[PDB]
C-alpha cells in the first residue's frame, strides 16, 4: 500500500482513508485492529468532521468519553493503542491531520 503522507506520516487526504488504510497506519504500532479500535477511530473521525480539526488529548478523552463509553480513558486508550502518544496516533490511525500541539 502506497499511502500519500504528510511531514508526520498522516494522510494528505482524509478522505481516502477507510479500514484497510487505518490498519496499514497501525502497523508501525505492532498494532492489529479490531471493531474496539474501529469503532473509537470513528469518533476521532466525527470529531474531525464536526469540528474540522484533530483532537488535542484532554478533548480527544473527553469527547469518547461523551460518544463511546464513559469507561474509556487515557489509560486503556494507551493499552488499547499500544503507545503511550493517544492524541497522536488516534489521529493518525483516524486518517486526519497530527494534532497542533504534538512534537
Amino acid at each position: 500500500m502506497n499511502l500519500e503522507l504528510d511531514q508526520d506520516g498522516h494522510l494528505v487526504d482524509y478522505t481516502i482513508w477507510n479500514p484497510e488504510v487505518a490498519q496499514e497506519l497501525a502497523k508501525s504500532l505492532d498494532l492489529e485492529l479490531t471493531d474496539w479500535h474501529f469503532e473509537v477511530l470513528a469518533a476521532v473521525r466525527q470529531f474531525y468532521q464536526q469540528f474540522g480539526h484533530s483532537p488535542a488529548t484532554r478533548p480527544l478523552i473527553k469527547f469518547l468519553m461523551k460518544t463511546v463509553s464513559p469507561d474509556i480513558n487515557n489509560a486503556v486508550l494507551q493499552q488499547k493503542f499500544n503507545t503511550g502518544l493517544v492524541a497522536r496516533h488516534l489521529s493518525r490511525l483516524a486518517g486526519i491531520p497530527k494534532p497542533a500541539n504534538c512534537l
